[PDB]
């Protein structure tokens, strides 16, 4: 299935998942440095102190981008590497700025377009200690504004494609509702934790929304015209079909779930409107109100594209009885089989991720019709069945991942040609195997195998054929 000739495709990584050098080059600790070092571990015994040691090995990793024929590469900047304490009054770390300046030059020298994520879950620990980080909507958005502006100043003459925040739903929900991600706050966690699942996720959500708003306002007012670049945000979220398509409650539950996951952020950011009515009906005063001053900032900037992180889909079933105050999904039940027992998709290397290419197409069409923005697939990928136990020699032949790429490229092509969706790019997660956050190094999402004993990179077959697949579809 065909794809446009201007389709900008490549591979994606994230700072804490690959860099290592956590206390090198002037870097300050992030909330994941603290979370990955809890004793006993809550991250399957894994930390990112070394990870892939990309900090010392980026010449090799970027040479792989040349071997794989990528024209673009998405990576993130460690906030605490650039401003170790993170705050707008704290000193900058020129050695950290220099490191990312070197990465940008290394990519451009190889003819690879750098795509830069400002925030990828690694909030500076000092901001959490000072005022609660994302819980302090007022303070954190000011620190993020300064941080974003600094990156525009130092890198914006070279970097023309910006992503403010990666998957804010996960940072809000896993960080402050379930507490399974850093900074590990919850009131429903099996560990003794501080927090409040009834309030804190919705504070973190609004904080990330207004942090995006201030950064986009800065970029629109001072950088888009002179630097001639674009800026977006990367939203995740599964597509949901009704568990029973004949049950009206199930059809409404699937839409409500996607409103709670994506509309939460996309309504104020892309449509300049309040949270979806379904969220405000369920959450009431626990959903921090967007003020007239908040909307004034949202209306003072424009976000250029919808960044889509997509992996899997599910079935949504209606919710009976009173909805607990700790509920955050939006009063549904999640399922991977429907009323007929039909699986939502094919099993992959990790239980939550199923390959559902047909629903990915409908996902794109729905997002297009709701928010009317061009879409870049900023993340899409998978681990393969049994890959966590595979040797390097076994993992290098990955027909499952190849077929995963092929299926979802078909969905994009159909969405463009049949649904009128403007999909302008695609970034495969990931360039190489890396730290899958609290799941450890077990899940291998890379098109490159990472031996963690020697740090040797070994390309998997998908890394070599992906450029052929795009050339064929662009032929």
């Amino acid at each position: 299935l065909s794809l446009p000739k201007d389709f900008e495709w490549g591979f994606a990584t994230a700072a804490y998942q690959i860099e290592g050098a956590v206390k090198e080059g002037g870097r300050g600790p992030s909330i994941w440095d603290t979370y990955c070092h809890l004793e006993p571990s809550r991250t399957n015994g894994a930390n990112g102190d070394v990870a892939c040691d990309h900090y010392h090995r980026y010449d090799e990793d970027f040479d792989l981008l040349t071997k794989y024929g990528a024209k673009a590469y998405r990576f993130s900047l460690s906030w605490s590497r650039i401003i170790p304490l993170g705050g707008r009054l704290d000193p900058i770390n020129e050695e950290g700025i220099q490191f990312y300046s070197n990465l940008i030059d290394a990519l451009l020298k190889r003819g690879v377009t750098p795509w830069v994520t400002l925030y990828h879950w690694d909030l500076p620990q000092a901001l959490h200690d000072r005022y609660g980080g994302w819980l302090n909507v007022k303070e954190v958005q000011l620190d993020f504004e300064r941080y974003a502006r600094l990156c525009f100043e130092r890198f914006g003459d070279r970097v023309k494609n910006w992503i403010t925040i990666n998957e804010p739903w996960i940072q809000s929900i896993y960080g402050y509702a379930t507490g399974s991600n850093a900074p590990g706050r919850s009131s429903i966690n099996k560990h003794s934790t501080e927090g409040d699942t009834t309030t804190e996720p919705w504070l973190a959500g609004k904080a990330q929304i207004m942090s995006h708003a201030r950064a986009v306002a800065v970029y629109s007012k001072d950088f888009r015209a002179s630097q001639k670049g674009q800026i977006g945000i990367s939203l995740n979220g599964d597509y949901y079909e009704p568990w029973d398509s004949s049950d009206p409650r199930d059809k409404e539950a699937a839409e409500r779930r996607m409103e709670f996951h994506i509309g939460w952020y996309a309504n104020p950011i892309f449509l300049k409107k309040d949270y979806p009515a379904s969220m405000r009906k369920q959450l009431g005063d626990r959903l921090p109100a967007l003020t007239p001053a908040d909307f004034a900032i949202l209306n003072a900037g424009e976000t250029d594209f919808y960044g889509m992180n997509y992996y899997t889909s599910q079935f949504a079933r209606h919710y009976e009885g009173p909805v607990p105050k700790t509920d955050f999904l939006g009063a549904i039940h999640e399922h991977q089989e429907n009323k007929d027992g039909s699986p939502v998709g094919e099993e992959s290397g990790i239980f939550w991720l199923r390959s559902c290419p047909d629903m990915f197409r409908k996902h794109l069409a729905r997002v297009h019709g709701l928010y009317g923005k061009p879409i870049y697939i900023t993340e899409n990928g998978c681990p393969c069945p049994g890959e966590d136990k595979m040797t390097c020699e076994e993992a290098i032949n990955d027909p499952f991942r190849i077929q995963y790429f092929d299926s979802h490229l078909d969905s994009i092509s159909k969405a463009i040609s049949q649904d009128g969706v403007v999909v302008k790019g695609y970034f495969a997660w990931a360039l190489l195997d890396n730290l899958e956050w609290s799941d450890g190094y077990g899940p291998r999402f890379g098109v490159t195998y990472t031996d963690y004993t020697t740090l040797k990179r070994t390309p998997k077959k998908s890394a070599l054929v992906l450029k052929d697949m795009f050339a064929d579809r662009q032929r």
